[PDB]
């Protein structure tokens, strides 16, 4: 199934997870770090993989985007359509505080207390391979 790329509205940057452990977006699309395999837990939760390192997408305690080693609760995303047809990720384990995957205009990371429901900087154009 698939890989993806996932565009984001806000600046036109491809989620990126750096081999650094960093995630941040680029515009260049035959970068070989924007290439994601999603995977489901349950209906609607999925982790985000890098192809070419093998890192998860993971938020952590505070809000900000890393490259996990491994698929633990911080790597569970809920993906949900919105209009139509981007989606969202919110962080399951911050789910209670609407903390989204996302990117600022110049392609670096938005902080997930910085983010909420409306940005262009929360939808992502899941664009299969
Ligand atoms: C269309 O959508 C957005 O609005 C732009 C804007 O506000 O001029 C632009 O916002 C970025 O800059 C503004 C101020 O110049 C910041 O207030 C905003 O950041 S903030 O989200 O932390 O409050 C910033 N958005 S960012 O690039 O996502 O950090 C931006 O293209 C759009 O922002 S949006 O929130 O994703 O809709």
């Amino acid at each position: 199934k698939k890989p993806k790329l996932l565009y984001c509205s806000n600046g036109g940057h491809f989620l990126r997870i750096l081999p650094d452990g960093t995630v941040d977006g680029t515009r260049d699309r035959s970068d070989q770090h924007i290439q994601l395999q999603l995977s489901a837990e349950s209906v609607g939760e999925v982790y985000i993989k890098s192809t070419e390192t093998g890192q998860y997408l993971a938020m952590d305690t505070d809000g900000l985007l890393y490259g996990s080693q491994t698929p633990n609760e911080e790597c569970l995303f809920l993906e949900r359509l919105e209009e139509n047809h981007y989606n969202t990720y919110i962080s399951k384990k911050h789910a209670e505080k609407n903390w989204f995957v996302g990117l600022k205009k110049n392609g670096s990371c938005k902080r997930g207390p910085r983010t909420h429901y409306g940005q262009k900087a929360i939808l992502f154009l899941p664009l299969p391979v």
